[PDB]
């Protein structure tokens, strides 16, 4: 298991223009398009990210690579983020993904919410511990099965929460 598969199990593919679970128009493996209610506009972002006339659909090759090149981003959002950075730099292998899996799904902003408590009681390895302060928060209401997958995987180290 590894990155990719991980995100490929909690995003899906989707090759046609989709809403996610906040309602944004999203597009292939997770890849948010745009968070105006314009179908249009969404349409209009597609096209820029494919260099092509889509017409709201992709291929999977296409798909994928908008993917390579998402994971690529976070992996150099976090490692550019002061807040971030150290933390990552603190984990093992598996632990990381996770890091990386919360980056992706709510961006370098929304993971920055979460340093002053869980992100420290993860770099400290309180394991137990920022699993539960984790799981007060938003995410973990809004999406809790997946929050679940990750928190366990945090917990753990093993890719137990994705087999």
């Amino acid at each position: 298991m590894n990155i990719f598969e991980m995100l490929r199990i909690d995003e899906g593919l989707r090759l046609k223009i989709y809403k996610d679970t906040e309602g944004y128009y999203t597009i292939g493996i997770g890849h948010l398009l745009t968070k105006s209610p314009s179908l249009n506009a969404a349409k209009s972002e597609l096209d820029k990210a494919i260099g092509r006339n889509t017409n709201g659909v992709i291929t999977k090759d296409e798909a994928e690579k908008l993917f390579n090149q998402d994971v690529d981003a976070a992996v150099r959002g976090i490692l550019r983020n002061a807040k971030l950075k150290p933390v990552y730099d603190s984990l093992d292998a598996v632990r990381r993904a996770a890091l990386i899996n919360m980056v992706f799904q709510m961006g370098e902003t929304g993971v920055a919410g979460f340093t002053a408590n869980s992100l420290r009681m993860l770099q400290q390895k309180r394991w137990d511990e920022a699993a539960v302060n984790l799981a007060k928060s938003r995410w973990y209401n809004q999406t809790p099965n997946r929050a679940k997958r990750v928190i366990t995987t945090f917990r753990t180290g093993t890719w137990d929460a994705y087999k």
